[PDB]
């Protein structure tokens, strides 16, 4: 196995008097003549090497007819008409389609021919209070920029000229006179609010929010209430942590009220009731918390439970005049129906063990949706009539996999420091316990972000394989509330690292799996949980998939939107104390010549807007400079859309297989 040679710079870095090669510093450049012929290269390498992989087209030809099959979202009443995303089982982007009283359906607006090759994807939608007007945006390539296209709604024609420019931004209407959304320019890290109002040239919408020093945010965000009568205003720097300022709009030239003037607390509008607004936080509350106070004196001290904090989780929906309180039970859903006095009307009976969405409507809607889903269990819809609670199967999935022929249980074990984790482990029925059973071990750990049951088809077809898919509910992650969310940030980032180690040994201790047996995945923060654990424990898993990882921990924040991550992460820069302590996990900088690392397939695309390439390019190159012993350590840069997951998906499940010693499917 021959890499393409990898030149080595000199380039030396220097934190705190101490000294920090960075040889492959050149390839931090992913669109210089070199990087791209290295990229060329290196994908070359690697697909000559999944040649030698016999069963690989029918793994991939598995993963094609599983995943043609109809799917149709729930639908939802814009105006005088009824709107529903459907997929006829062949095409990239779902369809948004529309449909009148008795009348036939026709589609409304097809993502897939705004773009040849389908690259052109539909982001978020928003109809005018009348429905008459829809704003859209759309992300060209695959950036973070969009664009925010209106449409007429009747004549399905453009309205104006787009607005550009736009990022990071929601799209939210004051009645049908324009509507709020945020960008980093006029009309470069500081985001704004403007407001756009319909019949006007963008160059002159007001701009509302972040322009004076006082307001200067990397992220601000707007929301107007559904009853148009007030517009909140959300300010943060980093991913945790936001100021709230509200506006009434019944007033003329209304002046802005802070909600909550500090980065101490999270807390978002879930809706108000006349003069009031009714909050979810976490301040005082690491569980989280709905509470209410009068929009005139709005301020923290004067916040009252509507919802108090209980031991799970607490997640917030409103619809059809009720609020929908989602609990976390172990990474498992439950949801209890209020009014907006707090008074309980009942708990709603779940179809099961899984995650739940929906439950989402305007004040108005005579019937609320959501869908149920889990490791075993392919998206299914539901019909919740409000008032008497009733619950009425809606939509089926046309998924080819019945739930009943796979086992999907939970478990705990012990960290390092002796913590409890959950473990969900998902199989085909009739697997035995002998230790040989090819796994897979996903998690991310981070960001306050929770990993509930969810169904893939890629993962399912692990599962028909004959594999097994093990996903850990790490520290870091948003599970058991703040308290796990911190247990796992800055300082504390060994805990997730420590809690994943401990769930690959929980595997093997319990004949789920062995070593040899055993690969370990993740994306972006999962990505550097498999460099960090792949790089601390060389000898703890046979195969590593880190995708799109952050792998560079002493130089990521001085990239792209990596300069928002510093509470979860904190920078090289902040001291010595911090620098020292992400010197002595970061993936790429503890990779050792000598050593003998697992089979590693690094994934990532050519041109990433969130994480950077450099982070996989300068992994796979160290990795492929130092390791000692005869796994190969290999990098597939991706350059339609499904069509091409579909391929990286097999090319993943193919490579696994064989360095876990197969040359024939487990079955």
């Amino acid at each position: 196995l021959h890499y393409p040679v990898t030149r080595q710079g000199e380039q030396v870095d220097h934190y705190f008097g101490q000294a920090v090669a960075d040889p492959y510093r050149w390839l931090e450049d992913d669109r210089s003549p070199e990087t791209e012929a290295w990229v060329k290269a290196q994908n070359a390498v690697t697909q000559d090497y999944l040649a030698q992989i016999p069963y690989r087209a029918a793994i991939k030809e598995k993963l094609a007819a599983s995943w043609n099959y109809a799917k149709e979202g729930a639908p939802f009443r814009e105006g005088r008409y009824h709107y529903f995303f459907k997929n006829d089982g062949l095409q990239n982007q779902n369809v948004l389609w529309r449909q009148q009283e008795g009348k036939p359906a026709e589609v409304f607006l097809d993502p897939n021919t705004l773009s040849p090759d389908g690259t052109t994807a539909l982001d978020q939608l928003s109809f005018s209070r009348d429905g008459r007007i829809l704003a859209y945006s759309l992300s060209l390539a695959g950036s973070d920029w969009r664009e925010i296209h209106l449409m007429d709604v009747e004549s399905k024609q453009p309205l104006e000229t787009p607005l550009k420019d736009v990022k990071f931004s929601g799209i939210s209407w004051l009645g049908n006179e324009g509507f709020f959304y945020s960008s980093y320019d006029k009309p470069t890290d500081q985001h704004k609010v403007y407001f756009h109002r319909l019949g006007t040239a963008q160059e002159d919408d007001r701009l509302v929010f972040g322009a004076i020093p006082a307001q200067h945010h990397r992220y601000v965000g707007a929301t107007v209430t559904e009853d148009d009568r007030f517009l909140l205003i959300s300010a943060a720097n980093s991913t945790s942590g936001n100021r709230l300022y509200v506006k009434d709009l019944s007033q003329e030239n209304a002046p802005l009220l802070t909600v909550q003037g500090d980065l101490d607390a999270d807390v978002s509008l879930v809706d108000n009731k006349g003069s009031t607004l009714y909050l979810l936080t976490n301040r005082d509350a690491p569980n989280r918390r709905l509470v209410t106070v009068d929009a005139a004196n709005p301020g923290p001290a004067h916040w009252r439970d509507l919802i108090p904090e209980r031991q799970q989780v607490l997640t917030v929906h409103s619809g059809s005049g009720y609020l929908f309180a989602e609990y976390m039970v172990d990474a498992t859903a439950r949801v209890e129906q209020f009014d907006y006095e707090g008074k309980r009307v009942r708990e709603v009976a779940l179809p099961g063990l899984g995650s739940v969405s929906g439950f989402n409507g305007k004040h108005d809607d005579p019937a609320l949706y959501f869908g149920f889903e889990n490791y075993a269990q392919p998206p299914t819809l539901y019909r919740f009539e409000p008032k008497s609670g009733a619950i009425s199967l809606y939509r089926a999935s046309a998924a080819p996999f019945k739930p009943e022929d796979y086992v999907s249980e939970q478990r705990f074990y012990q960290s390092k420091d002796g913590t409890r984790v959950p473990l969900i482990i998902s199989y085909r029925k009739g697997l035995k316990l002998d230790g040989s059973n090819p796994t897979i071990l996903y998690g991310y750990g981070g960001f306050d972000v929770s990993l509930t049951p969810s169904f893939s088809v890629s993962v399912a077809n692990w599962l028909d394989l004959g594999g097994v898919y093990a996903v850990a509910n790490l520290r870091g992650g948003g599970e058991y509330g703040q308290a796990w969310h911190l247990a796992g940030t800055q300082q504390n980032k060994q805990n997730v690292f420590d809690d994943f180690i401990a769930a690959a040994e929980y595997l093997k201790a319990e004949g789920y799996t062995r070593t040899d047996r055993l690969a370990i995945r993740g994306g972006s923060n999962g990505g550097l949980l498999v460099g960090a654990v792949m790089t601390q424990r060389p000898d703890l898993m046979r195969v590593a998939l880190p995708a799109v990882g952050v792998l560079d921990m002493l130089r990521y924040h001085t990239f792209t939107a990596g300069t928002g991550w510093a509470y979860d992460y904190g920078t090289s820069a902040d001291s010595e104390a911090m620098f020292d302590y992400l010197k002595g996990y970061s993936p790429l900088h503890n990779v050792r010549p000598g050593v003998s690392y697992p089979s590693t397939m690094v994934t990532t695309a050519d041109h990433n807007d969130r994480v950077v390439p450099a982070h996989s390019f300068k992994f796979a190159a160290t990795l492929q400079a130092d390791n000692a012993g005869p796994h190969p350590q290999l990098i597939r840069i991706e350059t339609t859309p499904v069509a091409k997951l579909i391929e990286q998906s097999a090319d993943i499940y193919a490579f696994t297989l064989y360095e876990m010693g197969y040359r024939e499917l487990p079955r």
